[PDB]
């Protein structure tokens, strides 16, 4: 039994590796006591550990670990899950939609990060709970799903009315943006959620397509626990991904990308010259 | 008496010009009427119009009137106005935070759009209104500049606690992301208006920097009308910007760049060949 463990800001992901096959486990990060007792439980050799909370599972297990930075364990092991998958990509953007999110330029070899945002999973959560009061996470992805943001965001066609306008009329002007012009709305919490998952989808999309134009890729993969639960958000970004010429790809289990990675960069630690 | 008048989605910018003098006007759109009003008791030969809202304006009074793009209109004025504050740029992004934000590369000859985001003033006003219900302008940002963002949004140290982290800790890691550790406090009107106009300068700050790196220039010129009555929205824009290695500019009367813009560009097409 050998365990890859990407504890991040919500979520702790687990890759438990019994002989050719991966058992995949989540844990909410404010739960991380319960890994711990789960961990001790194990007949377990080695901790591979990434994420910002690998620390506090290093403190407080009396389990040899060693732990690699995310960034580079996400890449390594998002490598390994498109290879999986049938995709043989020269390059891409990646961009990881966790607590908060983080983007990356892989050129076929490594991976830089080119940009983050605060715009995330984390935003849908916390703005979600200011909108509706909702805490459970699925309670919350499941209410906004169908949503309606006609009310709420304004589109460019609403500015520019009956002249033609300089950019697609179709596209977002501005989020929240016409919730002054329906003052007498029902904003009901299903379409509040669903503008909040909608700015979330738009500004990732946005940075995403932005940084594949500079680093002269058309390829952009998105991984992170925020979209689980969460169709809409993958249709926001799906479909403006390929409206500005880009070609979006969802990865199976690619939430645990850090995870798979972190397993991996253990095993290949082990060399020498 | 010559008027240039930006019309956009939420405010009409109007700039009139007497004798070697500019005057600056401001309405809001939704009384697009009470500048027909205005513009009826006024002794004027020619409208210069741009914005979303020209045409409506040119189709309800009976003064001729030339519309321009409100791209080229936008980069004219503001291209005088930074000469006339003593700004001799070789080149520079803009981004005009108006309803929403258009992203721009100035080469030093001309405009290009590069990108463009619906976070913005329109954004400050819808969700702001969601989050306080405050539809005064000056009200709710008055009520915003000394909010405490701390319990809402979550910083990149907040993540990785003990452990040193990839990326600066200070950085906002997830906007919103605090709300869910903090259920028991006080979200009080400040403190969620402080976190919305938080998100925008963030979301804004970083597609600029993004593009300024893409586009190999050091320059960022801020404008809008967003920036009015708003120190703190202007602050989180200067002080992100200087972070990343780059140069924010302010310009005096910004906002009325178009407008100014649209009666250069008016003087300056009657040539012949
Ligand atoms: N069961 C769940 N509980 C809470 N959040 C969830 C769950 N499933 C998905 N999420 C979403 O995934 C986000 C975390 O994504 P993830 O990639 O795991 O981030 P991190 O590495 O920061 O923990 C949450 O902020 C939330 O939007
Ligand atoms: N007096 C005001 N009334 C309403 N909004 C204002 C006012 N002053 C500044 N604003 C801010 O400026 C934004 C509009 O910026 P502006 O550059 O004029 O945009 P637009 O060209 O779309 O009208 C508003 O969305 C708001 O955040
Ligand atoms: C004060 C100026 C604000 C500028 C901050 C905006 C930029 N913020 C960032 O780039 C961090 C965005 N967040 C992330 O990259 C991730 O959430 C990260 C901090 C790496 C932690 O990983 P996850 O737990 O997997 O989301
Ligand atoms: C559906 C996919 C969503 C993608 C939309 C996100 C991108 N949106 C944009 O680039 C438009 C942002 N807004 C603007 O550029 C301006 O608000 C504009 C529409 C030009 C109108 O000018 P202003 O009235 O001056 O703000
Ligand atoms: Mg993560
Ligand atoms: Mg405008």
């Amino acid at each position: 039994m050998k365990v890859g463990i990407d504890a991040g800001g919500t979520l702790i992901k687990i890759v438990q590796e019994q002989d050719n096959q991966r058992t995949f486990k989540t844990e909410l990060t404010k739960n991380i006591d319960q890994v711990v007792e789960w961990l001790n439980q194990q007949q377990i050799e080695k901790l591979c550990l990434t994420g910002g909370n690998a620390g506090v599972i290093a403190e407080n297990i009396n389990i040899p670990a060693q732990i690699f930075v995310e960034f580079d364990a996400a890449s390594q092991g998002l490598g390994i899950l498109l290879k999986e998958q049938g995709h043989d990509l020269a390059d891409y953007i990646f961009a990881n939609v966790g607590t908060g999110t983080s983007l990356h330029y892989f050129d076929g070899q490594s991976q830089r990060r080119v940009g983050g945002i605060g715009t995330g999973g984390g935003m849908i959560q916390g703005l979600g709970y200011l909108l509706s009061q909702i805490t459970d996470y699925k309670q919350l992805t499941d209410m906004a799903q169908h949503g309606d943001r006609n009310t709420i965001d304004l589109k460019v066609r609403h500015i520019y009315k009956d002249t033609e306008p300089p950019i697609p009329g179709d596209l977002t002007a501005a989020n929240f943006g016409h919730v002054l012009h329906h003052l007498d709305a029902d904003f009901t919490p299903s379409n509040k959620l669903a503008a909040v998952i909608g700015v979330v989808g738009e500004v990732v999309t946005t940075m995403a397509i932005t940084v594949a134009r500079e680093f002269k890729t058309e390829n952009i993969v998105y991984i992170g626990s925020s979209f689980h639960n969460n169709a809409l958000l993958r249709k926001v970004v799906e479909d403006y991904t390929v409206l500005r010429g880009c070609k979006p790809y969802y990865v199976e289990n690619g939430a645990f990308s850090g995870a798979i990675g972190a397993l991996y960069l253990e095993k290949h630690h082990h060399h020498h010259h």
